[PDB]
C-alpha cells in the first residue's frame, strides 16, 4: 500500500508517556506512513498557550529520539493551513480533540486522544507525597 | 558486516535527553547493532542505589518510545555475568564509566557518556526560578 503523509503539532515540553502514546497512535494511523512532527515556536506558545519550560531547540532534540517520528518541522505554524498541507503533501493532520472543521470536512483530520496522570508535573506531585 | 549485540542496563527513571543521548551512543557503536536495554528491577534499585519515582512497568514503558530501543529485558539483572553475556549473545555492554574491570579485559566493555544538566529534576529546578 501506498505511503500516507501524517502531520501531527504541538507544542511537546517536557515530553512524557503521553505525548509517546499520541504519537505512536498517529505514526500508525495506516500501514505505511510517514509522520511529520511539528514543534511549535517559543514565542507564539507563550502567547498563545502559557509558559513553556523547554526552548524550542530543547523539546524538538527529544522528539528526534522517538521511535515514532519521521520528519520534524521545527518551528512549526501555529495555524495549519491548505496551503501548509499541500507545501509538504500531508494527507492527514492527527490531533487531539471547532478550528479542525475544515480539516474533518476535507476528510483530512485523525482524532488522537491523551493519556493522563502520566505527566512530568505529575510525577513531581509523586516525590511530593513521600512528605 | 555482522550484526553486533550490544546490551545497555540501567534505571532509567525519568527519562531524560541524557539517556536518549546515551542510548543513541550505545545503539551507534557499530554499523549493525543491535540494542539490547536492561531496566533494573523497583526492589534492588531502592536497596542498592536509592528511591525511584516511577515503576519498572512505567520505566520500560517509556524505553520502547525510544528510537534506539531495539530490545528490552526488565526487569534485568542488577549485576551482569558471563552467563548472562552467553545467554543472550551479548557482544559488548555498553555503560557509562572497578565492576566493569573484567568486562574492560574481555573486551567486552564500551563506555558511553552523560549529559549534564539536562535532567528532569534540573527542568524543576528551572520553573523554580520563576520567582
Amino acid at each position: 500500500s501506498k505511503n500516507v503523509v501524517i502531520y501531527a503539532d504541538g507544542v511537546y515540553d517536557m515530553l512524557h508517556l503521553g505525548h509517546m502514546k499520541q504519537l505512536e497512535q498517529a505514526k500508525k494511523l495506516f500501514e505505511n506512513t510517514t509522520l511529520i512532527v511539528g514543534v511549535t515556536s517559543d514565542n507564539e506558545t507563550k502567547l498563545f498557550k502559557g509558559q513553556v519550560v523547554q526552548t524550542l531547540e530543547e523539546r524538538t532534540e527529544t522528539l528526534k529520539h522517538i521511535r515514532w517520528v519521521d520528519e520534524i518541522i521545527s518551528p512549526c505554524p501555529w495555524v495549519v493551513t491548505p496551503e501548509f498541507l499541500e507545501k509538504y503533501k500531508i494527507d492527514y493532520v492527527a490531533h487531539d480533540d471547532d478550528i479542525y472543521a475544515w480539516l474533518k470536512r476535507a476528510g483530512k483530520f485523525k482524532a488522537t486522544q491523551r493519556t493522563e496522570g502520566v505527566s512530568t508535573t505529575d510525577l513531581i506531585v509523586r516525590i511530593l507525597k513521600n512528605y
